């Protein structure tokens, strides 16, 4: 497991206003609990704890929306 | 243990702009790591995950300055 901002496809980060949009984003997706952050994106983004392994999480670098 | 928004005198958040410091500030009180999290209208607080019951977090009712 690990924890991360997660992605959507490829690369770009959820952006939130509330806690509990990301605390259900990323329970749903098999993390622990969820918060929203500051900055993964402009502002605030959603960082999951404890995401399984196979979740794709945000890495420096560019999104490129699918 | 428990997880909350470490409290500055009286029930007041620790504003916050980057997660560095909240993860400074709350594992130097002995939580196991430390976020910027949303906590409300334009603000950012500090999340402390697993604080020790000798440190107090934030609580329902105003943060009464000072």
């Amino acid at each position: 497991v690990r924890d991360g901002y997660i992605a959507l496809p490829h690369n770009c980060a959820y952006g939130c206003l509330n806690n509990e949009y990301c605390n259900n984003l990323c329970t749903k997706d098999g993390a622990k609990i969820g918060y929203c952050n500051i900055v993964g994106k402009y502002g605030n983004a959603c960082w999951c704890i404890q995401l399984p392994d196979n979740v794709p999480i945000r890495v420096p670098g560019r999104c490129h929306p699918a």
